[PDB]
This record gives C-alpha cells, sequence and structure tokens, in this order.
C-alpha cells in the first residue's frame, strides 16, 4: 500500500488495557463519546493516513513548494492539496476542538493518538492544519469580542501560524525587535521582519490566514516579559460576518530551501514593510504575550515529539516488513557450511537486535507521549491516576520536554536502525526512511531546541516546581518496582530509578553551589542533555515493563492467535530495554557526577 | 556552500610527524626521494585545491544531479562537478601512492591517506570517480605479464574502475551470486548476468575506458565465495599493445540508483551479455582465485570509506564551531536570570562546548586512528615507527581495518547530529553544508559492507582466527602508555578501566563461541555483542590515541610553546580528557550487558515483532 503502516492496535492497548482511558469514555464532558466509536475514529483515521495523506508524501518532498515573488505566495504541489482536501472534508482539522467551535469533546490522550496517523503518513499536513486549534487558544485568551473572530475563524476553517522568531532571536525570544505602535482606534501596527515562519503562506488551502505575532510594544520592558502577542490576519475581515475584506501588510518574501519536511513552506515574514501597515489586534486587549504564546508553544512541543515518535514507528515498521522478506546469508548456527540453506535477514542476531531495538524504542515513546497526555484533561487525570488538577497540570509540565526532547532524539536516532535493516536499499529513495530521516531532522530544532528542552526540564520543571511532579513520578515507579516473571526487570528498573536521582542530585548540587561559585552553573549546563535523555530511557523502560505485566496477566487468561503474539512482543521488548538500554544510566551518573569546569575554561583558540 | 570545505592540515602534520614519527623514513630506501619538507608542501597543496576547485561543485554535484540515457546506456555528469574532477586528473591526484613504475609518487600510506582526506572531505564522489589508477595497480599485483602491460597502459591513460560484486541477492552474502562465465576457446570468458549499486559504471566522458573488475562463477565451479573468479571487462575493448580504444565490449548501465546522498556517484545496475553482445572478460592472473583477489580490491574501498566519513565530520565540525563563534544568542549562564545581561556568542553556552568538544574529540580521535592504521600498511613504516615486523603489521592493519570502516562510518554520522544542532533552525539549511554530509555519509555504515559485517569479520577473522596476537599487540602498546609527569593521571586510571572492559567484551564473547561447541545457539550471543565490541573498541583506541597526542602536547608546552601552536596543543589535552571522563566509562555499563546477553530475543515468534 503506502508508505504510512500504522499501529492502531498498540495504541488501543495502551488507551485501554494500560491506562484505562476508556473508564471516562461516556461520562461527564465525555458523554456522547464512548470506547467502540473512539476506536472506530482511531481506525478511520488510521486509513485516512494510510490513503489519501500518505499518497502525497514523496510528492511533497521531490516537488516542493515554490515561493512567487510577482505576488508574495507560496504555491503547493496538487497532490498535497488534494490529501489536504481529504483531511478538510472530514472534519479531522476539528480534532478536539471545542464543541462550541464544532470540535468532537474527546480525552487528549485519544486526540493525540488520531494526529499521530497524521503525523506517521504526511507531518506537514497536520501542521496546515493546526489553525482551527490556534483559532481555540485565540479564544480563550480573547476578549468577548475576539471571541466572535475566533469562532468565525474556525468555522471557516483559516489557517494559522505562531510568530515569534527573527533573525537574532530564536533560543532568546525576548531579544525580539519587531515593534507594535498603537493607533488612535486602538489597533497596532506592527513592524519587523521574522524568519522561519511555518505556513505563512499556504497557497490557495484557506481564504485567510491568522498569524499570532509576538511584538514589543514601543516603551515595553525588554526581555520576554516586554513583548506581547497580536492577532494579526492575511486579510481584513468583517468582523460580524468573516467576510474577507482587503489585503494586511503582512508578506512572506521568501521559502526556505531544507534538508526534509519539505512540503512544510518555511517562510520569512515581513510585517510593515511592503507599503501598507500591519494591523495587529491585542490578544485579549492585555500586555501578556509571552505567557500567551506558551499556550501555542506547549501544543506545539506536544506535536513535535508526537511527529517524531510517529516516524519511528512507520520506520520500524517498514523496516520490519522489509527484514521478513530479506533472504540473506546462512543461520549464524551454519555459518561454516557454505552450502547451508539461506535464511530470511530476521534470523541474524544482530538483525534482531536492530529490530527489537526499534521496536522497543518506538513502543516505550508511544507509551509516553500517551501517558502525558492522560494528563492533559482533569477528568482523565482523577479518573485514571487519582491526581488532582493542580497536580496533572505540574506532571504534564514536566513531561511535555521529555515528550519533545528526548523523543525528538531518540526517534532520528534509531532511524539509523531503520534504514541498516534495509542494508543498500535503505540509501534508496525507493523507500521511505531516508524521507523518514530528513524530515525528522527538525525535530530536535522547532519549538525549541534540545538544549532548551533540557534546561526548561531542570530549571522550570523540576527546580521552580520544587520537584513536585518529578516526585510524584518516581513515586509511580518505585511502586511498581516493589509490587516473579519481572523480578530481573524491576530490579534493572530500581538501579536506573536510582541513578536518576543520583543525577538529578548532582546537579542540583551544582546549581545550589552557584550563589557562591557561580560557574558552578555550568555543570547543570553540561549535564542538561543527559539527564533529560536519562529520565526518557527510565521512562520507557517503566512503561515497557508496567506493558508485559498486563501482557502476562492476558496471556495467563488465554490470549491466543495475534492478541498472544503482540502481548510475546510486549514482555521481550520489556526484557530488551531492561537489560541492553537502562544499565547505561549507571555510567552516565557517574560521569555527571564527575563534571568539571575544564571546557569552560578552554580558551575558545584551542577548538 | 560554496567553499563548504574547512581542512585540517595542521592536526595531519601534527599526527604524522609530532605522534607517529612518519618522517623517520621520510628520505630513506622505498621514500629516499621524498623528503618531509616536500610532503608538507604536498599536503598543504591539495587541501588549497580541495578548498577551492573541488569543493566548487560539491553543492552542484547534489543539487543537479546525474541524468541517465538508457538508450545510450550512460550518464551525464554535471559540468561543474566535471571540471573540479579535471583539477584532480591536471594535478596528478589521482595517482597519489601509485607505484613509480605506474607513474606514482612513491610516499608512505599514511601521507597518502592524509592527502586523499581533502578530496573525500571537499567532495567525496570525485575520489570515487579518480580510484582507476589504484584499481590498475591491484590488477598489476594480481595478473599475469601480459595483463600487467595491459595495466600499465590504463593507469598511464587514467580509465576508470569499478569492483563489480553485488547482485540483487548477493550483497552481504557475495557468495549467492549467479552472474557467470562462459569460456571461449581461446582462453577469453563471456560473462553473463546482472550485477546491482555499481559506482562508476558509467561516467560520462571522464574517461576514455573503464576496467570492470567482475566476480563471476565459471560454468560448473563449486558454490560459495570459494566457486567465484574475478575478471578484467573492459568498457571498450582495446588494442593491447598501444592502448588505443576498439569496440564497445558488453557491459552495459541499465538503470541509475535515486540515492539519500553521495547523488553525484552514479550508481548503477550494470548488465553483462544481454544486449547481444558478449561481455567479454579474461581471468585475473589467469587463475581461479576471485574471492581473494577481489579483496585486494575491498580492503582499499573499506579504508576510503572510513576516511571519508571521518573526513567528513571533520569538515562538519569545523563548519559548526566557526558558526558558533559568531552566533550570538542568550546571556551567559552566569546571569541567566537578569534579563538585561549582556548577550553572548553560543561558544559560552555549556551545551555547545560540550557539543563542540564532542564534535572535536570524535573527529580527532578517528583521524588519529586511521593514521595509526596506515602506518601498519608499508613493512618500512612500521618498523621504523613502532618496531613491529612486516607479519605482524598486516595482521595489525587487518585488525584496524574493520575499526576504520565500522567505528569510523557509525561515529562520524553520528556526531554529525551535534554538527547539524549546533547551527540551529539554520543547520536544517541546504544553505548550510551539514544536512548534505549527513546525507552523503549515511551510505558509509552500508557499501563496502555493512557495520554487521565489519563487526563479524572483526571478531571471527580478525581476532580468533588470528590467535589474537594483533589485538594482543595493541593492548600490550596501550598498557605501556597507562604504566608510564601525573598530568595524565586520572586520564590513564580511565584508560586502564576502558581497556579491562574491552578486554571483558573479548573474554565473554570469545566464551560464548566456546560454548557454541556444545548448544550451537550460543553462537547467537555473539551476533548479538558484536557490533556494540567493535565500537567499544574504537571509543578505546580513540580515547588511547588522543591521550598519547595529549602527552605530546604537554611536552611542546612545557617546551615553551605559544601563541597558535599553544592553542593547538591545549586543545589536545582538553580533548582527552573530555573523552576520557565523558566517553570511556560509559564501555563498563556495555561490558557488563554484554556479559549477560541471553538467546531470548532469539527465541521471540517472527510474529511477535
Ligand atoms: C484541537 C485541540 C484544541 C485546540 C488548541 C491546540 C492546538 C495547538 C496549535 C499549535 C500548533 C503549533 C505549530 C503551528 C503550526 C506550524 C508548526 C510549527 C512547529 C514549531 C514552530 C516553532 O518553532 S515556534 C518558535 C518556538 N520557539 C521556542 O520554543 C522558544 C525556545 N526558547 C525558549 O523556550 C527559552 O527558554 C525562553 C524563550 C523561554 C527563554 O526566555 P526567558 O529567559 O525570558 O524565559 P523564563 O524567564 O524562563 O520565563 C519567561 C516567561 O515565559 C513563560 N514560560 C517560560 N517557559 C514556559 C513553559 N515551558 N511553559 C509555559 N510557560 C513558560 C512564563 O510565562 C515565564 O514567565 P514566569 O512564569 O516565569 O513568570
Ligand atoms: C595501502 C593503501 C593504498 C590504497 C590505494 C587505493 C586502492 C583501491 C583502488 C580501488 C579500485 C577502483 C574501485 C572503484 C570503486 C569506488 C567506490 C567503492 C564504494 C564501496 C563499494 C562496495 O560496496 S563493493 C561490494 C562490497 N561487498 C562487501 O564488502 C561484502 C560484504 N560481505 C562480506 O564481507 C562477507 O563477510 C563475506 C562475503 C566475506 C562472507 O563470505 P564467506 O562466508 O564465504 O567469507 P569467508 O569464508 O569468511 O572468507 C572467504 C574468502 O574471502 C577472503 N576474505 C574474507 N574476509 C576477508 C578479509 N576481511 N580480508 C581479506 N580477505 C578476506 C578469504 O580469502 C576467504 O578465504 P580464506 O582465507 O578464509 O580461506
Ligand atoms: C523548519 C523550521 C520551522 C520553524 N517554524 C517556526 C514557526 O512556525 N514559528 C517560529 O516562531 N519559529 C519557527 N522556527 C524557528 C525555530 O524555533 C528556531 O530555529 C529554534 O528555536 C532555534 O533558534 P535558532 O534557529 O535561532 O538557533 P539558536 O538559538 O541560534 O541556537 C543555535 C545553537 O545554540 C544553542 N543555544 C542557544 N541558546 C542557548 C542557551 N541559552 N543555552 C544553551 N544553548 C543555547 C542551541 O541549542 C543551538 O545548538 C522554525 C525553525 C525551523 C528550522
Ligand atoms: C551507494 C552504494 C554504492 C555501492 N557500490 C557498490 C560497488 O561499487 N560495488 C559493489 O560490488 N557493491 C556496491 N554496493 C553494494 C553494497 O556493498 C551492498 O549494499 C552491501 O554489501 C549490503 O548488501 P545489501 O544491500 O544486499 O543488503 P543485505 O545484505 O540484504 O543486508 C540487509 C541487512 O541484513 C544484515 N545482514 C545481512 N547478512 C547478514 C549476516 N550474515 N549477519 C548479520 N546481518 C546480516 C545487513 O547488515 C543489513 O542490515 C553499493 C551499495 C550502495 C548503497
Amino acid at each position: 500500500m503506502s508508505h504510512y503502516k500504522s499501529n492502531v492496535r498498540d495504541q488501543v492497548f495502551n488507551l485501554f488495557e494500560v491506562f484505562g482511558v476508556d473508564k471516562v469514555l461516556g461520562a461527564d464532558k465525555f458523554s456522547d463519546l464512548d470506547a467502540d466509536t473512539a476506536r472506530e475514529m482511531l481506525t478511520e483515521i488510521a486509513r485516512l493516513a494510510e490513503g489519501p495523506i500518505a499518497e502525497s508524501f514523496v510528492e511533497g518532498d521531490r516537488n516542493p513548494p515554490v515561493f512567487d515573488p510577482e505576488t508574495h505566495t507560496v504555491t503547493l504541489p496538487e497532490g498535497f492539496k488534494k490529501s489536504m482536501r481529504a483531511l478538510f472534508d472530514g472534519g479531522w482539522d476539528k480534532v478536539g476542538l471545542a464543541e462550541h467551535l464544532g470540535g468532537i469533546p474527546m480525552p487528549r490522550a485519544l486526540q493525540w493518538a488520531l494526529i499521530e496517523h497524521i503525523l506517521g503518513a504526511n507531518p506537514a499536513a497536520y501542521m496546515y492544519a493546526m489553525g482551527p486549534g490556534m483559532s481555540e487558544i485565540f479564544y480563550n485568551n480573547g476578549t468577548d469580542e475576539q471571541k466572535k473572530w475566533a469562532t468565525i475563524a474556525a468555522e471557516r476553517g483559516w489557517g494559522a501560524t505562531m510568530v515569534l522568531t527573527e533573525p537574532d532571536a530564536g533560543s532568546d525570544v525576548g531579544a525580539g525587535r519587531t515593534k507594535a505602535v498603537q493607533q488612535p482606534d486602538g489597533t497596532w501596527h506592527i513592524e519587523g521582519v521574522k524568519r522561519f515562519i511555518t505556513s505563512a503562506d499556504s497557497d490557495d488551502l484557506f481564504e485567510n490566514i491568522m498569524h499570532l505575532v509576538l511584538a514589543r510594544p514601543e516603551g515595553a520592558g525588554p526581555g520576554t516579559k516586554g513583548l506581547s502577542l497580536f492577532f494579526v490576519p492575511k486579510f481584513h475581515f468583517d468582523h460580524e460576518t468573516g467576510e474577507i475584506g482587503e489585503r494586511n501588510g503582512v508578506f512572506v518574501t521568501n521559502v526556505e530551501h531544507k534538508m526534509g519536511l519539505k512540503v512544510s513552506a518555511t517562510c520569512e515574514l515581513s510585517l510593515g514593510q511592503h507599503g501598507i501597515p500591519a494591523v495587529g489586534w491585542l490578544v485579549g486587549e492585555v500586555h501578556n504575550g509571552i505567557a500567551q504564546m506558551f499556550d501555542v508553544i506547549e501544543q506545539a512541543r506536544m506535536m513535535v515529539g508526537t511527529k517524531a515518535i510517529a516516524t519511528l514507528s512507520t520506520g520500524y515498521l517498514n523496516a520490519l516488513e522489509y527484514a521478513k522478506e530479506r533472504v540473506q546469508g546462512a543461520d549464524m548456527t551454519q555459518m561454516t557450511d557454505k552450502t547451508a540453506p539461506r535464511v530470511t535477514i530476521t534470523h541474524h542476531p544482530d538483525v534482531r537486535r536492530s529490530l527489537m531495538t526499534q521496536k522497543a524504542y518506538a513502543e516505550g515513546l508511544r507509551a509516553i507521549y500517551l501517558y502525558t497526555a492522560t494528563f492533559q484533561d482533569a477528568e482523565v487525570a482523577q479518573a485514571v491516576h487519582g491526581v488532582d488538577g493542580d497536580l496533572a497540570a505540574r506532571v504534564n509540565d514536566l513531561l511535555l520536554p521529555i515528550v519533545k526532547g528526548f523523543g525528538s532524539e531518540t526517534a532520528y536516532a534509531k532511524l539509523t536502525e531503520s534504514l541498516q535493516t534495509l542494508g543498500g536499499s535503505g540509501f534508496l529513495q525507493d523507500y521511505p526512511i531516508e524521507q523518514y530521516i530528513r524530515d525528522s531532522k527538525i525535530d530536535s530544532l522547532y519549538a525549541g531546541t534540545t538544549a532548551i528542552q533540557a534546561q526548561d526540564f531542570f530549571f522550570r520543571k523540576i527546580i521552580r516546581d520544587k520537584g513536585q511532579a518529578l516526585a510524584y513520578v518516581a513515586g509511580e515507579i518505585e511502586q511498581f518496582i516493589k509490587n516473579g516473571r519481572l523480578k530481573t526487570e524491576r530490579e534493572l528498573l530500581a538501579t536506573a530509578l536510582a541513578d536518576v536521582q543520583g543525577m538529578a542530585a548532582s546537579l542540583t548540587g551544582y546549581l545550589m553551589a552557584a550563589q557562591e561559585d557561580a560557574a558552578s552553573i555550568y555543570k547543570v549546563g553540561l549535564g542538561s542533555v543527559r539527564f533529560l535523555m536519562a529520565v526518557g530511557d527510565l521512562l520507557s523502560g517503566w512503561l515497557l515493563a508496567r506493558q508485559a505485566a498486563v501482557a502476562i496477566e492476558k496471556l495467563d487468561a488465554g490470549a491466543t492467535g495475534a492478541d498472544k503474539s503482540f502481548y510475546e512482543g510486549k514482555i521481550a521488548a520489556a526484557s530488551f530495554f531492561a537489560k541492553n538500554m537502562l544499565p547505561l544510566l549507571t555510567s552516565t551518573r557517574q560521569i555527571i557526577e564527575n563534571l568539571d569546569n575544564d571546557v569552560m575554561e578552554l580558551d575558545e583558540a584551542a577548538f
């Protein structure tokens, strides 16, 4: 069929058998959505993804968008716009939208499971379809008058952008210099150049685009605290009827040539530089821009991590299908007999090692983002964890940089194994793995680099949090550890939990010691990404072991056939991950415990 | 990026002269007519040519890739890339290390691969196209007297060459190939089959002829690699006396692959005797010894591929470093709470220094590894610089090749991830060369034998079949460095742990092999651990060679180095110390993992994956 190989079975196993999300289906906010309907929804969008969405995956990469300087617009390849129309015609751009904007109320964990299929099949398609979701964010932060415009924007399916980055302001958002000048009538004129804006033009997919633009009001203070957020539409419109009016002064000037994700137009965006003003409306009519924009960034970060995990999953399943059919070499137990029967390559230990590595990380990462999503609804977190609203928000905030940072880094790294499994054929564009790699490289960069994820995780999600979310998660792991067929895995998990706790203590010591010895803080920076990755590995190992515990229960109860095979794979993956990935965390702890500032004191000229 | 290529002659000369003492042999015996000054001038010259005319078409070759005409069975290469090829030819760089009697300049292999590194960093496909004369020398070495005259012609005319092994069903398992050879009464052979993934099988109008060295199975020969013979199959027939090109021979490209990277290297389906015209082949050396003869070629290809990956990581790192030096973003971490603190260049950030020193230490440790390996590729160099005789040097070179290839390919691709990350969002742009470095280097874990095949060769052939003699030699050199100022005390302690870890890995895997005498399935544990073992030995060699470099750097600083020299030597100490403290300890956990491998993953139903 298509390049995209989906895994609804594993999503349903997580949602229902592991986390118990079906417990809230049929109750309260989700009163009208039952478990059967949720499963039909996943199967339906999986088929959409495997069909018309994936159909244009190759085309978007081989025949990428073209910038037109004669009109300051972008043209998209026809096959990809056909895929977009399939997404829209099915109403999938209203996934998880609030009911009053036309959505179907559902748990976030189900919402992200639906979205995984789009991100695996053609992830730029989800990015162009995020308009109604961003209109909901504008609604939540807007005045009563602005909530009327957001409703129009959602109902009409306008596109949307998030507009922060400038040539000199990427990780350091607060350095932005785009300016906002209030006009007598209460609107603002926005002036500046922004860079790397995803979907800044989208051909004729939509009748309008809502740009949500960070800019600094004249006279405002420095840094991110001096930023405000502005609603800046591509076209002016009638605030009552929605009728599209005159062009607004916000124009793309270039489209970047990228390693991958080529069909996502990534644009320099000029505001008020082409002779008409870029009129913006202060969101909520309050000056609170970085806090408002982080509502969007949080979702972008969830999407980026889920995208990376979706891509690893279809990479693994492509590699697995290939390995099952590729005949090459003799069985290793017959390697000295040059007339021995040839075997398929799944018989080779290094290939089974590779495949189980891909499998355990893909499925561990899926469990992680679905686990994370179970904290994004108060009702779900109460129902399935017994955790109240405040703690749930802090745990979600803790896990987001794991989904994003650990997800992006891990998926790209393990796709290397997926390609390797194809041999020389993995290097061909004939197979989709090399495009998976190119498309996923950006996931460690956009929505905040890995280093920024790791700094967020430690300084904000742990230290500022006074460790409360982290202690909750460590307690659940400890509970699992304390509890026969999983005794070895629980012992390996106990070592890994202790290692992560040791890392956290060492970095906390380096931070606290910076009050008297300022350079001590550098050791936190030196260790931060490795710590983030260690926590990701610990969470993967724990959730895999929890899956294997469920699988043991189901096999004991008499699972047969394809179910039995699935459950056997969960036990194998949990055991392989505990025995081959978790122990490296001990060496990483000892490395972190011995970090020093030699590398910081070295003259720059010595590099 | 046009001038994408950033060279490092200074580090090459440091290794060649200050660390390994390869100048000990320059001006003596086989190298009597090449002195150290000349060697350094050659490195400077090809590095300048690489940074200029060769690198000039690096982007062009990827963005305007070769185009196949299926009716002429030929490829057209972009003009800018052919201009780069002519610059290489006009300088004689396709004859680096060629025997004097073939028109070469005799030189140590360590110098030859250091020269080639610059071409591989600037435009690696250019060197692949230019390997013809080196092939001709291998053909010369393996040929009859008469073939030696043809090889001499081919080298003097600069013919291109290919190595033709792979078929759709015979990649890792070379012995499965079905291409056949049909003996003719006059002693020639007619070759019949379809080969796949053949690099340079057509090369536009770069050459007047191409020598295809083709593995094929004589009718009625036995199975496996042992049944294969090697055939000289020219693209054009030619006058065996004068070299004048004659009738087109029956060997035709029928497809050119669309690849992730290395796009300018035409990778070809090659049809032999399928178009009603015989593919005439001449039996190499007029003996049936094909897989042994072809491994002369494979050995050089594996060395090249490892050197290519390392060359590419080096320029990726130097590009990231020059970017990081200029990019202002954020406040110093000591001022992160003060939102009015001065902005700093990103080399001030701990994670960026960590990233950069990771790239540096791996790029420089890998350079030391391939140059160390090359010092064993001449008996006279191995004797002068290491005091080892010809037989042990060959076994040590053989031990190290899968490390250069397997560990070099895997490591370079992985650490280029850090190089790209250093550029931030800009690293994802084609405006910078790192994303093409990544795509171009992914192939290096695959062609010339996959990493799994490298690790299996390393363990079974280069350790077990060798009775551990080469490994024991290397380990003994590491042990002596550890035993020998206490300024490298911590590094030596860390290397001692890493050496014991690698020895423990080797003992575990050897134990699994011994157990396979009793339970055949125990051998699977060797396969499960083999790649991790090969990578561990690479880390150990990197950490050791960097520490040796640190010891020389300490001597030079003590003697009073100043200026740029001083900065260079300080960076060697920092790299060796960073690598010992951040890379080597992981080998302890890897050893423990290998000590506990089991066959659960082998017994699992394939359906459960
Ligand atoms: C259908 C479902 C319902 C509908 C809604 C859901 C749909 C969502 C739609 C969104 C889609 C997104 C994608 C859009 C389409 C195209 C795809 C594009 C993908 C990626 C695109 C991008 O790259 S956008 C640019 C991303 N840039 C970054 O992420 C910035 C990276 N740098 C940093 O994060 C730095 O660390 C910052 C900038 C934070 C450092 O500045 P600072 O030193 O001033 O920060 P601070 O002092 O630490 O805190 C300042 C201020 O900021 C708030 N804050 C910080 N960190 C926060 C986190 N992690 N979470 C929330 N808020 C955060 C905070 O208000 C703080 O104030 P205080 O609380 O400290 O007082
Ligand atoms: C000194 C520096 C100066 C150098 C100058 C440069 C000169 C080079 C010029 C090049 C000419 C132009 C060429 C242009 C090409 C440019 C691009 C190249 C890109 C890479 C292209 C490729 O990929 S070519 C295809 C590569 N294929 C492989 O590598 C094969 C992978 N599979 C394996 O290796 C398997 O492990 C094999 C096939 C070996 C398993 O078969 P088997 O089970 O039958 O093997 P065995 O029983 O273990 O051994 C059989 C036979 O083979 C000999 N042998 C095996 N392994 C050897 C090694 N490592 N080294 C030498 N010989 C080896 C051995 O003869 C054995 O017989 P026994 O000795 O055991 O009795
Ligand atoms: C495909 C793509 C799409 C994008 N889409 C959008 C979009 O829709 N909207 C938008 O607003 N932006 C968008 N961006 C911008 C993107 O978020 C930025 O590229 C990213 O935040 C990194 O910023 P930068 O590129 O300026 O890199 P830099 O900030 O210059 O980072 C360079 C290097 O320095 C490191 N570094 C920087 N500061 C620190 C620090 N304080 N501590 C430690 N290390 C540090 C980084 O980790 C990185 O390794 C997009 C980018 C890409 C590539
Ligand atoms: C760009 C490019 C250029 C090339 N140029 C040439 C050339 O000039 N000449 C030439 O002869 N060939 C050439 N090749 C072929 C190349 O050497 C083969 O692709 C390579 O040997 C792998 O073989 P394969 O692709 O058939 O993969 P397979 O052998 O099918 O390997 C598939 C997977 O199975 C694994 N596997 C296979 N056998 C075993 C085993 N026994 N034990 C454990 N794991 C195993 C592999 O490691 C890999 O992960 C080229 C290939 C490429 C991609």
